């Protein structure tokens, strides 16, 4: 299906270091990846989507450094984010893929915001991709 968030731009709370850049998650590859800093919650990572979209779909190919506790998150502000709204939470993820689809808004961001790390690495993620 068409993902509504490939090589768009993307925004990160940390990366682990160039080679691991928060667009990684959004190049089709899942031979990139974003990776944040390690050893510290949460981390945090949005794509934006450059326009008001309907979205309803997140897929989450994550790497061995996993969230285990994570939100999924929509904004509709036009300018830089502050203002999420979950549309799903969980405590209990373990890692690979996430296919997780909600009841439909319109956003024109979306963020994972993790809590609670698989490892005592990072937070990092093969591919984010958006659906709606």
């Amino acid at each position: 299906h068409h993902n509504l968030a490939l090589n768009k731009t993307a925004t990160a709370s940390s990366i682990e270091g160039a080679g691991f850049e928060a667009s990684r998650a959004f190049d089709g590859s899942s031979t990139t990846r974003w990776a944040s800093a390690e050893g510290v919650d949460p981390q945090w990572i949005y794509v934006n989507l450059g326009s008001s979209q309907t979205v309803n779909r997140v897929k989450l190919n994550w790497e061995a450094a996993y969230a285990s506790s994570y939100t999924i998150q929509v904004s509709n502000d036009s300018g830089t984010p502050t203002n999420w709204t979950t549309v799903y939470t969980t405590t209990t993820g373990d890692g690979g893929i996430d296919d997780i689809t909600f009841t439909a808004r319109t956003a024109k961001y979306v963020r994972v915001h993790g809590t609670v790390r698989g490892t005592p690495y990072g937070y990092s993620l093969w591919e984010f991709e958006v659906y709606g």
